């Protein structure tokens, strides 16, 4: 069901794969930062050790704050995607 | 019963295999997401767990958002293509 | 009883298949859908398994929507097809 | 049914053409026009979205307002196509 | 239905064919600029910050606002199109 | 649908690719902008890392002030392009 | 009874073997699962037993809820083996 690459079952198959690899990859992040809140303690605001474990949860915090756009940016190349196939359809259909 | 490449048959056929799998799509990740959402619990609004989980959720609402113009587009393309095939059959039937 | 690939009992048995193929059609996907709907449970109005699951039923209402028009293109498809046969009847027959 | 290249099957069959590849273009630009205007949210009247964000619609409202006066001329052409082919017949049948 | 590269349906297809990738640029720009809007912060009107990104946000603007004379335009010259392929069937049809 | 070069889907889409390869452009430098505000500090006025730091700081500045006659530029060149082609179209399609 | 690999009473007996495979699985789970509720006991709600055991319990709940859906799916499958043989049928006897 298509002219030479685009076939809507591929297409929604592909939907499937990448919905389901999204939800685990989120499972398993978050069941693991779980683990990383509950191993991690919190030693004194200005000792040694506060100084040398403050900037790696800071980093931690960063990259995760910077997911979100990554997702999103995911998520906005399948219209593009899909968009390019109905051209492709209708380019060389008539 | 056609003339090159478009069969009525075929065209029905591709239509159940679509819905078929689309229902499938829907049904999966619906069972799945459910495990997902009482897989994961909600720490505090602050505490640490916080910080790092609360972004994975998010881009999982994004994407998760972004799914229903996906859907949209994949079924108007079917309107498309059997309009391509009517215009065929149009232009060297007579 | 024809000219040249026009046939009438062809056209006959392709309407059957047709026929029958549509039928079979509505009646899996009829069938498949009762159980997706016996499947899928309402967790709550805003709690985060309905974040996670909303948009899927509305992508799954929307495509459901989208078959009837293309049911609708597949019928008159035929009433072209046979209009065509007909005027390659009438053209070398006198 | 003719002289030289004027054939009144001919132009009516152009005619069917015609008509049914603009019904189509009305329905498809319907449909996805719907689509476009589902997707598209207002963020509000002053925040950068906004600024970002509305020329584009503006020149989607203006390109589709031009589209109305394309159609007419295209209607047009037809009748001096016709009236040519009547003019050709008129000077050397006599 | 023409005289040397002036068809209708092929006019029709091209307006259809310019439609759809307008509506796409516009429907895909616009979701890609919501994001634009949410990743970027406001720092504070007067530190560092403020003065490293303002510019870059005015020139988005700029640009943005230059698109809608593109698109009209670009519109206008399909009524140019079509005209000279007017003048062309009347300069030798008769 | 043009007579040479001109082409108003390939215009379309020249139009899509470069809005967002500018969106894209503004998204990266503000977010790494915001990275160079954090990581440098302010010293003091008048010690030895000022003498060191400051030029710095404002060539930044500058270029960064420079920017948006650039993006104007870039802007009004389309027009130019545009216009370009409608005279060429106009030239001798009549 | 058939054309190529349809067989009416193959079906038939096919239809009897799972009808009385399916039953002897529901009789010989139902009674080892009396077993299992007879064996397994309730030590209190707090203990150390509790917290040791509950969880187990849970799953196999759920996993024999997920059980209906299974029978429901492994049912609707036949309709559509018969249906594939019906159309199989009909596209060369004719």
């Amino acid at each position: 069901f298509g002219t030479n690459g685009f076939d809507i079952p591929t297409i929604a198959i592909a939907l499937l794969i990448v919905g389901v690899i999204i939800g685990l990859s989120g499972l398993i992040l978050s069941i693991f930062a779980t683990a990383t809140a509950s191993a991690i303690s919190n030693p004194s605001p200005g000792t040694l050790a506060y100084n040398l474990t403050h900037p790696l949860i800071n980093g931690m915090v960063s990259f995760f704050s910077f997911f979100p756009t990554l997702y999103v940016l995911l998520g906005v190349t399948g219209i593009v995607l899909i968009a390019a196939g109905i051209i492709s359809i209708i380019m060389e259909k008539f």
